């Protein structure tokens, strides 16, 4: 029985920015288009250039946001162009039935195939590859993995009648990766997924990540590419993990509004210092920025964020707020009257 | 001063099953009686036929389920068979006083007791066998964990004033295990649980397990032992882990209803991807079936799930709905028109 | 433009007691000045003598808990004395800006500075070092953390407009610590924080703590340093986690109020069993005690419980009620007459 609705194309960008989208809508619901391609490939992870044999939705870790709103419809088009050595398919956290859709879309290189999934629940949720077996853990902590964000048509609200809107939204995808080193502790390079496989499952058995990354490398979102803000912006940090748990944290803010377990049906918690990311799900939280200067958003795991790669900074520009932190006295020599014991 | 309330014995079953009970109920209060006999015994745990030496509640991990509600008295006789080694007793998190129990039920071999508590707390809870200093972790992670259901009077509910009714109910007790390997990296057996403590201590150290089962192996919720259900019938799907972290999800579903800290007198999160059981504890979610066909039910570190033990399977009868999800189209070749880059 | 309030002095006291201070008040805001030194010192962290290269506040792990209302402004001198080798600072996840403060806090040996933030967020959160880089978790790990609590001015409630009071505060600081060893196994020992650095790192890079511990070492709240109360007092049992997940349990008691986000503009989870501190924050609890005897105050990973250090014992005074437990039949002989297969 044919769906006789609109038809919306949407273009993805890459993470951590997020195409563009209405919060709030009028519109009914919408047959809304992605097409997703999936690439294998060479990836630089860290700051002393490791290479690891990665796999990604659209050439990116973590794929792209997709954005739709409670009652559309979400038909996506998943390629794997047969330079790619590996079947692939997708499972969408959002969707009912046949594992995800996983049961309805595995291809072959040179396979593409098309599925319609109902939105009928409002979060930020996971979406993934999954195989088949041993395969499932291994495509996605490869780097197959992303997220989508189910708005209800009237935008986000407190759980208490009113309404949240933001200024800006960025989408952190944080990826644990398992790279394997040589009898001298120095990672190993592989000339393609499989040949990597063997040595990464035994590293991938032990459960502890060599790199933990925010979008696809250490040092991702600092320096040039810091994330931008301004003094009394509201906004959106939707955070995923596909696969192991993570506590983000705001160096210098808070999470106004916190969905830790991303379901927008729940009400958010108020003034977090630090939230909860169950493996396997996105959350999102909302800060309203008071003060200027360079923030660091951490998983406050510090060992992580410090020493595997799992920091990203905002710059936020703006004027200083005095009475809400001030240095009152610069460093200075202890005074010689003093005692301290 | 003798309680002078009507008994009622209950025979306890296998997990994943739970014995008959009611929802709601206006009996009053009961002495509500059960039975729990530890067994120590060699186990398979893998699809490779890897043995362990466990220790168990009436012979299966998890221990069974037991179901009381609110202001019944649970009246437990825990015997401890004189074919067993070692001393045994019991803690309830649904308890108060005296460690849970565990400080009133030391029984050495050949030795029971018999222990009441009052089910003043509604949710799920741990129980779990805890003898005293480093033996506490061994028997928990040997097997010697299971889990109570303290239902209100008038059955569950959504916080919001509306009754809940499961149509069926799952016990899912999710073990971690530590099994010693050889200098080869090959599983060790040993002839007794004593003979495996020293080298099984020196991988509980490093905190990593070998296997995260349900059901005490890896495999026993699948093929033929797979999770029955029909589309529309609201199950609920109690899972527990006494000494560490999970995240359950059910694949291609959802937790319509979640408990995830498993206490009923606090409101359910809504339509939830993801949950998060807490090491010590049991929580809870509901769904109602809106698919036919399998369901993987994991936790959502997907090596554990995959690699480790950690999946069981819900096979579901009934017809698909199309309008919730559909292959627009089967896989094809790419056409030759097409960019993707 | 001075800030023109009064201003009060607080004297820190060592955890687990907290300083006085009053729960509701009707004092408007003022400027609530507290002091920190620094100490680099050698400390025991277990029963069998181990030592380790600790950083501190005020010599303590964790360091004390400060107390204040939402509104009062917290002036910090944070002190580092020419003794010590590192330089230091400090980052308030109460506060707003600055990385919390740290970007306005970094001290040489031989320095001072005053820092002042506004209180505008309630709950319990944690304090800690964080002077750059790869110092960061390295720091707060060797020891360099707290907690602050801000206070409702009005105290603390059930987010169902009623009053919350207790009888006794508690401050329970979990640290996780990565000790070298040598290749026997041993336990390495290091004459200075910055000879110890190069293998702490390797420890602290495969995220597997050697010791979980509370106030600073294994067994310092059990045998004499035991933690008092009374049947009848409502107890808030403070627990931060500045690096890595925490799951506590009052071991035969609950969690009568919880508000494991730490958070107290969210109403607080009731009746639980085992809660859940995400590393990089603090929780509260409240239980009041309905039995006598001693308790075990745990992180519910049993492993990290009892072989690691993470045990506090609490003993209790008051009179037991059989009504909620009693011992049916103490240990006896199995019948000759039972079955019990
Ligand atoms: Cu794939
Ligand atoms: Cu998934
Ligand atoms: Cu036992
Ligand atoms: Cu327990
Ligand atoms: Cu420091
Ligand atoms: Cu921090």
């Amino acid at each position: 029985d044919d769906l006789k609705l609109p038809r919306q194309r949407v273009d993805l960008v890459a993470p951590p920015f997020v195409h563009v989208h209405e919060q709030a809508t009028k519109q009914g619901p919408k047959i809304m288009e992605f097409k997703l391609v999936v690439q294998e490939k060479k990836m630089v992870i860290d700051e002393k250039g490791t290479t690891f044999q990665a796999m990604t939705f659209n050439g990116s870790m973590p794929g792209p946001l997709m954005v739709v709103h409670e009652g559309d419809y979400v038909e996506v088009t998943l390629v794997n162009p047969a330079t790619n050595t590996m079947p692939h398919n997708i499972d969408f956290h959002s969707a009912t039935g046949a594992l995800g859709g996983g049961a309805l879309t595995l291809i072959n290189p040179g396979e593409q195939v098309v599925l319609r999934w109902k939105a009928t629940r409002t979060g930020v949720f996971v979406y993934h590859c999954a195989p088949g077996g041993p395969m499932i853990p291994w495509h996605v902590v490869s780097g197959m993995n992303g997220a989508v964000m189910v708005l209800p048509r009237d935008g986000l609200n407190d759980g208490h009648g009113h309404s949240l809107r933001y200024d800006r939204i960025y989408y952190i995808g944080e990826q644990d990766l398992y790279v394997p080193r040589d009898e001298k502790g120095n990672f190993k390079s592989y000339d393609s997924p499989g040949e990597a496989y063997s040595d990464t499952e035994e590293v991938m058995r032990k459960l502890t990540p060599t790199h933990v990354v925010f979008n696809g490398k250490a040092g991702a979102l600092t320096g040039k590419n810091a994330l931008n803000a301004n003094v009394g912006e509201n906004v959106l940090i939707v955070h995923s993990q596909a696969n192991r748990d993570s506590r983000p944290h705001l160096i210098g803010g808070h999470g106004d509004y916190v969905w830790e377990t991303g379901k927008f049906s729940n009400a958010p918690e108020t003034g977090l210092e630090t939230w909860f990311i169950r493996g396997g799900s996105a959350g999102a939280a909302l800060y309203k920025f008071l003060q200027p200067g360079i923030y660091a958003y951490v998983t406050h795991n510090l060992i992580e964020a410090a020493n595997l790669g799992a920091t990203a900074h905002f710059k936020v520009e703006g004027k200083w707020n005095d009475d809400l932190m001030t240095q009152v006295k610069a460093p200075a020599d202890i005074p010689t009257g003093s005692t301290n014991e």
